């Protein structure tokens, strides 16, 4: 991989240019208060980032900001590269950049990693068809026709935090597993609506692929399956093992 190069240099600040889907990357937080008064106060410590077009590709909220607050230039950091034409590259500043932050809770940042998992993953097969053997064996179709097996899509993860400083091993592994084995349930540790716990989602994986329910778990309707999940005494149901006769009525 290339390495990333850039400059820093101070912009008017309706130079920079935005991107939508940059613009939606970061899963909302609570963070907004927090760097309004640090631009307040001592106005920007740290500089926003942006490619080779002023395209920005990190920092929205902060320019939001320092817009509202009369700012008229913005110190950035231009990096030598089209995001519009090397996306991968954007990608990876995103999630450096947010991966790591505290502001973000454990499920906000789950949420960011893989939606830039799968976009490096589409980047992969864009370029492959252009230009743990069980775990290889289990594969998932994203909305592109880009398909991948839990274990490319886990060495994608290592590659994007192999310091393990954003998740762990075994975390990066049951995500992985869950993502390609079983995207719905992924669903409810990455909705904002739930933050359903991953260890706690990857629990109820097992449990219940061992008791051969995976699927009329899947199948059940949302009215059963949101509660029986999302909630600490609809998990009980799923995990304690005094609780069968009732799961298997749930089911059918």
């Amino acid at each position: 991989m290339t390495e990333l190069t850039y400059t820093e240099e101070v912009v008017s600040i309706e130079k920079l240019k935005e991107d939508d889907e940059f613009k939606t990357m970061v899963p909302s937080n609570n963070s907004r208060e927090d760097l309004e008064k640090s631009l307040r106060e001592k106005s920007q410590i740290f500089p926003l980032i942006a490619d080779r077009n002023y395209v920005l590709i990190d920092g929205y909220t902060r320019l939001d900001i320092m817009k509202k607050l009369g700012f008229k230039e913005v110190k950035i950091l231009k990096y030598d590269f089209d995001s519009q034409q090397e996306r991968d590259k954007a990608y990876e500043l995103i999630w450096t950049f947010n991966g790591v932050r505290r502001q973000l809770d454990k499920n906000e940042r789950l949420a960011l990693f893989q939606k830039i998992a799968d976009r490096i993953a589409k980047m992969q097969a864009s370029k492959n068809k252009t230009e743990q053997i069980e775990e290889n064996e289990e594969f998932v179709t994203l909305d592109d026709g880009t398909t991948i097996s839990a274990l490319e899509y886990e060495r994608i993860l290592k590659e994007l935090d192999k310091e393990n400083k954003a998740l762990s091993e075994s975390d990066k592994r049951k995500m992985a597993i869950l993502r390609i084995n079983t995207p719905w349930l992924l669903k409810y540790v990455t909705d904002q609506k739930y933050k359903v716990p991953l260890d706690q989602a990857f629990r109820i994986y097992t449990r219940v692929k061992d008791m051969g329910i995976l699927d009329k778990l899947k199948d059940l309707a949302p009215a059963l399956r949101d509660p029986l999940i999302t909630t600490r005494e609809g998990r009980k149901i799923i995990l304690n093992d005094e609780y069968r006769d009732l799961m298997e009525k749930i089911i059918s």
